[PDB]
């Protein structure tokens, strides 16, 4: 069920677009290794992780990867490791890269 909405957690963006959340990430009291998680505008219970990073060639920019949910329960974004929450995802991707474009750093600011 969901239920699953713990938006008790400060990087959960329930209702943000994938534009305005690549502008909230942008803003200027974020900076590279600030992240949200946002449910599909279309899918209830769809989710995306969004990345804020800095690469050489382009200024702060921005990197979604889409979050899978599997029928029995739980989540992923590789299928090399499997989640029984986003929170746990997040703690792991804080805690290691592993895939993605850089570690999760901090919470993007509200």
């Amino acid at each position: 069920a969901k239920v699953n909405t713990l938006e008790t957690e400060e990087w959960f963006f329930k209702d943000i677009t994938r534009k305005d959340a690549e502008r909230q990430l942008l803003a200027p009291g974020n900076s590279a290794g600030a992240f949200l998680i946002r449910e599909s505008e279309t899918l209830k219970g769809s989710f995306s992780l969004s990345v804020r990073d800095y690469d050489p060639m382009h200024g702060d920019v921005i990197k979604h990867y889409k979050i899978r949910s599997l029928d029995n329960g739980g989540y992923y974004i590789s299928p090399r490791i499997t989640f029984p929450c986003i929170s746990d995802m997040i703690k792991h991707y804080q805690k290691q890269s592993d895939g993605l474009c850089r570690r999760l750093e901090k919470a993007c600011i509200s």
